[PDB]
């Protein structure tokens, strides 16, 4: 009938109302996004004078425990980036309200995704998508620090937001997927579009899962349209081997779901199982950039940076994010040091 004093609903939310102000302090305005998790509002700071994003975590054990996980490394983070130029969100508070943990972010603005369906899913130019690469590879060598050795566990564009709508940096948020390495526990992580092929295959996986999630997103970026959009995880890595050709023997000789995509022939080698799809290898990322027809559906012929030479740098360093060896796959320092970024 009544759920915590009247104060959350049946499904164990906060109800937000516009205009109350909790502890005398946070004046909340408007809610601006919700999931399992719970909400998300916007909020004034009275005490600061500063608006902030304000995570009201669910009245529910469940997702509490959950919550508290990411406040562990959200402010284990905090101890490694003040002044803050590695492009992780700033969690600056939390604090108990009705039975709800609150958790005060940084106030953002848009994420990647907005921003691609402003275009329409077209695309944005390979400057934007550079400066972007930087902050993000930047940001992925800060994970890699090894006293943090954070794996976020799930990059994609939704999970980048801009920090001021009239600027390019960027910052990321939802550690809530994210672990730091250790032993495998989980086998089921990532978003399937961004999830990785080691991750695919059943196999261990560390840091380098990141790197891979990054390759898709910023072709993406580019592109506008996800580079490997399977409806289901066969047709994930039939897309993946579209542009990528069949996985290494070394690795699929490892893979205990190997055989959920592949088949294992009499002479030990392996190729597709029947489900359609282009052969193997040709569906180049070539041609998919559009590297020497001026860009994605030529649109970005004769825009500034947009070269044959820009679009052979930008390339070259896609394939190396996508190395289906997570062990050879490129790192975030040398990341950095790629002609892409001179
Ligand atoms: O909660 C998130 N995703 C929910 C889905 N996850 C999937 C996997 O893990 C479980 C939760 N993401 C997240 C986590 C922590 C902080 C934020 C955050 C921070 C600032 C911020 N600012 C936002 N929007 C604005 O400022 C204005 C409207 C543009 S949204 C937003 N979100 C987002």
């Amino acid at each position: 009938k009544v759920y915590n004093d009247g104060y959350d609903d049946d499904n164990y939310d906060y109800i937000v109302k516009n205009g109350e102000k909790w502890m005398d302090r946070y004046e909340i305005d408007s809610l601006i996004g919700k999931g399992s998790f719970g909400q998300v509002v916007k909020a004034y700071d009275r005490v600061e004078q500063e608006w902030v994003a304000i995570k009201i975590i669910k009245n529910k054990k469940a997702f509490l425990n959950q919550a508290q996980i990411e406040v562990r490394l959200l402010e284990l983070m905090n101890k490694h980036d003040t002044e803050m130029k590695y492009y992780i969100v700033h969690l600056k508070r939390h604090f108990m309200f009705r039975n709800h943990l609150c958790l005060v972010f940084e106030m953002l603005s848009y994420n990647l995704y907005d921003l691609l369906r402003n275009t329409n899913f077209r695309g944005v130019s390979l400057n934007l998508t550079r400066k972007f690469a930087q902050q993000m590879c930047t940001a992925l060598l800060f994970l890699a620090t090894p006293e943090l050795s954070i794996i976020h566990c799930d990059l994609k564009p939704e999970n980048i937001l801009l920090c001021n709508p009239k600027r390019s940096a960027i910052k990321i948020v939802d550690f809530g997927s994210s672990c730091q390495l250790g032993q495998r526990i989980y086998q089921y992580i990532q978003s399937r579009f961004y999830r990785s092929p080691e991750v695919l295959l059943g196999m261990p996986y560390d840091l380098a899962i990141d790197m891979w999630s990054l390759g898709c997103i910023l072709v993406e970026m580019h592109t506008g349209e996800p580079l490997f959009s399977g409806a289901n995880e066969v047709d994930q890595m039939n897309k993946i081997v579209e542009v990528l050709g069949i996985p290494p023997a070394h690795i699929l000789d490892q893979a205990p779901k190997a055989r959920k995509f592949f088949e294992k022939l009499p002479d030990g080698t392996w190729n597709l199982k029947k489900t359609e799809y282009k052969p193997p290898g040709t569906r180049k990322l070539h041609n998919i950039l559009g590297v020497e027809t001026g860009g994605p559906g030529g649109r970005r012929a004769g825009e500034s940076g947009h070269t044959v030479a820009d679009y052979l740098k930008f390339k070259d360093l896609i394939l190396r994010m996508l190395d289906y060896d997570p062990k050879t796959r490129i790192q975030p320092y040398y990341a950095l040091q790629h002609s892409f970024f001179k």
